[PDB]
């Protein structure tokens, strides 16, 4: 009979088209079935990089470190290399522009003891916060696979994580990336200088498709391939037009 | 001193371009200033038509008539003229397709006493539910102006209405219409066979512009002008590209 996970290697064409290597993982919520071009890489655990902004946001909201999605976190006045980081931000814009320094301040306020306890409650990856509490997701010991990202995102979608419903609703709002009459995408990018991520889901009228992709990213010039390759898979599968 | 409200008649060109007549009202939240092509019509009261799906959804959620945005309202099996109504719906899709029969059922469950009490608590328009409990917003006594729509929507945006924060967040989610890297639109269309409405807001990185427009709508052929004319005003004012 049918399997929980199927391999579709035809999606490899979308990686080889760009001389790139990686994995796309899809989960059809109605059918309770998953699909990927590479089951082994789908289960390989990597640093989450800025995809960690999802759980970090949830913890900061639930503890009151972030009061709501409108609270302003003033620029600290240090000019950094990414121009969009050199301004005031709220939770919405800090997630949109992947503003590391804002989330580093959240993490310090959360603190190591509460961060570790909450990642255990979330069943998040290897739950390991070794390194600094304000950088472990960029250069520390935490590791999560694409299928683990799907599992976490499905709990978030269903308000099943061990934080308040309010915190989960706010973070799902902050994840909003694209919407039109055909679909809604809620997602988060990540990049660690070695691999790039895009994780999230596509809401349709009568189904949800969760996705998690990562790919080798030797330079930042290819960052747009995260979304472009994912969308080629979504188009091939008739999920988006 | 500066003016809270200013008239810009140059926007009339966008109405005359289509041989149409109406009003667009904009509110700049950061500046606390409003703009319209027609101050008189901005403050005249009309049937809300399907824009009433905003308060109707809030009331149904807060009273528990609708449990959440996933609860399914099964099609009653009556084939209606609008094909998208002839299927099962949830709150998200019922708002997207303006599914009148679903909201008529909500209104009957809410009932006259609680509907009247909640519109009073909302300061919604003339607060008058005279007519049929399941059609007064289409052919009964309720009336609201475009400026009153803005005031109501501002309260919703700030979670200041007299229902739970949860109900307000769910309805704001259901209002999602369009999103990209430049803006997010949360809005609701309306149409009563005589007047057309579009009301909602545009979220930018550092500001939000509320809008409410209505226009004479003698035929359904021109329904797309509600968004088209509004977007021409938004583009003229450099709110969207
Ligand atoms: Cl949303």
């Amino acid at each position: 009979g049918p399997k929980e996970w199927q391999e579709n290697k035809s999606w490899n064409a979308h990686f080889t088209e760009h001389k790139s290597q990686g994995v796309v993982v899809l989960w059809n919520e109605n059918k309770q079935q998953g699909f990927t071009n590479n089951l082994k890489r789908a289960n390989q655990a990597f640093l989450p990089a800025s995809t960690f902004k999802i759980p970090n946001s949830l913890i900061a909201l639930d503890l009151g470190v972030v009061k709501d999605e409108h609270q302003v976190f003033k620029w600290d006045g240090q000019t950094r290399d990414i121009a969009t980081w050199n301004r005031d931000h709220n939770l919405i814009t800090a997630m949109k522009y992947s503003v590391v320094p804002v989330y580093q301040e959240f993490a310090r306020q959360i603190g190591e003891a509460r961060m570790s306890k909450m990642l255990h409650a979330f069943d998040y990856g290897n739950e390991d916060i070794s390194g600094n509490v304000d950088s472990f997701w960029l250069d520390g010991g935490i590791r999560i696979s694409a299928t683990e990202q799907i599992s976490f995102l499905r709990k978030l979608y269903h308000n099943k994580l061990h934080v308040s419903e309010r915190s989960q609703r706010i973070v799902k709002q902050a994840m909003l990336t694209e919407a039109n009459g055909d679909y809604i995408i809620r997602a988060k990018t990540g990049y660690d200088t070695k691999i790039g991520w895009w994780v999230g889901w596509v809401e349709l009228d009568d189904n949800v498709w969760f996705f998690a992709m990562n790919m080798d990213m030797p330079t930042s010039d290819g960052l747009g391939l995260r979304q472009a390759i994912t969308k080629e898979v979504l188009k091939q599968e008739k999920i988006i037009p």
